């Protein structure tokens, strides 16, 4: 569809676009195809390591996007009987991928009305001594809440107190309306990071993971057996976006913003049918009717197959009256969606 | 990290400037959008392997982050409670430690340099019952260098049609053979799956592609759970990967004569050794599997030996649980074969 507002990641470079930006198109041509560094090139671990002090460039082992990272995390400290907390909505990798490994899923259901927000004695509710993992997914996608410092330091102390490891999915990190990493903030806490979502590059599938020393030796062992090593080419491009991420990022977040002020004003427009809780970081909203009875799936099927328009439905989180939209599309293309969707509406 | 590496299975491999000389796909590769790729794979790759066999359509074919992906995929798609896999070692450790690691019972056959490391069908059958889901078929087999026969196929293809087991045919190295490529085994039989790759025989095996071929069924299972492990590969892996087997007569020719000169080359140094080095001799591939013919030398120290005093490295048998044995790869520079088996010499003098 010409007008795609149903994605997470922000509008997409070209290669040559992109090698512009980097400087790094004359180095490619004396990559070797060799295997890359298992662990990810240094090139790439110390431009992940210098985003954040409390993070080595030995702390970091890179996958081929953050759907591996979570699926060798996962497997590694699965065992039986062990129980995993996904708030939700979020990436359904995080809590699909833990279940098809045989974990048991505890969901704590994030809600608009309490601004997707967590509540610690819910969570403390869902956390006990089976619980291996508690996943955080911190800006969210879809809402674009940031966890405070406050529910952050809740979460630390529930989880050191049944010794479960905080899994910090951090992918949108880059776009504040850069977040530091929570790696530091406790021993328990394993961060995932990637190029993708931020810096109109999903297409390298470049992720990475930063944890202690025991779980960077566990996942990388079991990389071996998902893809072993991901390119040295994808490899060095994200080094470079990182590197010059001054050049990159800024970009979006005036683009993010103009949508985010493009979407409020469509908010007053609509006149209390259409309302959202603020996106703080990241690439998407999650504004939802505020009418019970109209359903997302019905507005946006009309949506795209009349204009071409798509919008991901809030079905696609069992949040029936939410649909999710992207902020990272060029602000023409997002008004003209909002445009739309108002003629959608009216009929 | 040691210069002089004859351990791998791949073939010496280019820079990316090297290969996009000779694939032309260089001034490409910079309107490519970084946008997720086709899930299945670009239909520019697909159609380029699907040409390789008339058995084989454009959409037959997953593409996946090399076969260690696609093995992983096949087998947790097709993995049940109390399921078996038949898997003929030595072989390449993830045909048989991925299935171990989803549940899997592993069955090993035994392959054997007194029968050149060939799959007996009667031994086969023994260990196929109804519970067999998957008969692992590493054709040309790493580290042996052999090549399934006809019957050898068919006699496979009968115990796996009487007890509806699948067979996932790792064809990685039909690149290479000793006609200018092996034929792919995917159309013989309803139940074949085949794996293949670019990697291992290209000089590229950092590029991570590979792909799956099998039933629309199966293609669309694998595809499904594709999303959790890695979504989608790279465009440009993708688009260089297409380039590559649409140029394999600008590349092939060239690892194909390095490794026939290092197999004559290891011929000579054989005859020089006066029965001390034997191998079942490589019929296809990257790398062969000679063994000592004395019970009382173990390769694994003759290597270590090797790396330290001469830098150069052979893989050790006892990594395939062959202790007599060691690996070595053909597709090396000739130069570099030569030196490694003078040097070998003079390890096995002292
Ligand atoms: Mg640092
Ligand atoms: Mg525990
Ligand atoms: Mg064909």
């Amino acid at each position: 569809v010409p007008y795609n507002l149903g994605e997470s990641s922000v509008d997409n470079f070209t290669l040559g676009e992109l090698l512009n930006l980097t400087g790094d198109r004359d180095a490619l041509d004396q990559l070797s195809l060799m295997n890359n560094d298992t662990h990810g090139s240094l090139r790439l671990r110390e431009a992940i390591a210098s985003l954040d002090k409390s993070v080595s460039p030995d702390d970091i082992l890179v996958t081929a996007g953050t759907t591996e990272a979570i699926l060798i995390y996962f497997k590694v400290r699965y065992r039986s009987g062990a129980n995993v907390v996904v708030p939700v909505p979020t990436f359904h990798v995080l809590y699909e991928t833990p279940a098809f490994l045989g974990y048991e899923v505890r969901y704590l259901q994030l809600r608009a009305e309490n601004g997707f927000r967590i509540d610690p004695q819910e969570l403390a509710k869902l956390v006990d001594d089976n619980t291996e993992v508690i996943v955080l997914n911190t800006p969210q996608n879809p809402s674009g809440v940031v966890c405070s410092e406050t529910e952050i330091q809740s979460i630390i102390e529930i989880a050191e107190k049944h010794n479960a490891e905080i899994l910090a999915d951090e992918h949108y990190r880059f776009l504040p309306h850069i977040l530091p990493s929570l790696y530091g903030l406790s021993p328990k806490i394993i961060s995932l990071g990637s190029t993708g979502k931020c810096f109109g590059c999903i297409g390298l599938r470049i992720g990475w993971l930063i944890g202690n020393p025991e779980i960077i030796k566990a996942c990388h062992f079991f990389k071996d057996y998902t893809t072993h090593t991901v390119c040295v080419l994808n490899d060095y491009i994200a080094a470079g976006v990182l590197l010059h991420k001054g050049k990159i990022l800024p970009r979006y977040r005036q683009m993010i913003q103009h949508n985010i002020q493009q979407f409020e004003t469509f908010i007053k427009q609509q006149r209390g049918l259409i309302d959202w809780v603020k996106p703080e970081a990241g690439t998407i909203a999650f504004p939802f009717f505020t009418d019970p009875n109209i359903n997302s799936k019905i507005v946006a099927k009309r949506l795209v197959e009349d204009h071409g328009v798509l919008l991901l439905p809030g079905e696609a989180f069992d949040r029936p009256s939410h649909f999710r939209i992207a902020l990272g599309v060029e602000p023409s293309l997002f008004q003209y969606a909002l445009e739309k969707l108002a003629i959608v509406i009216e009929t």
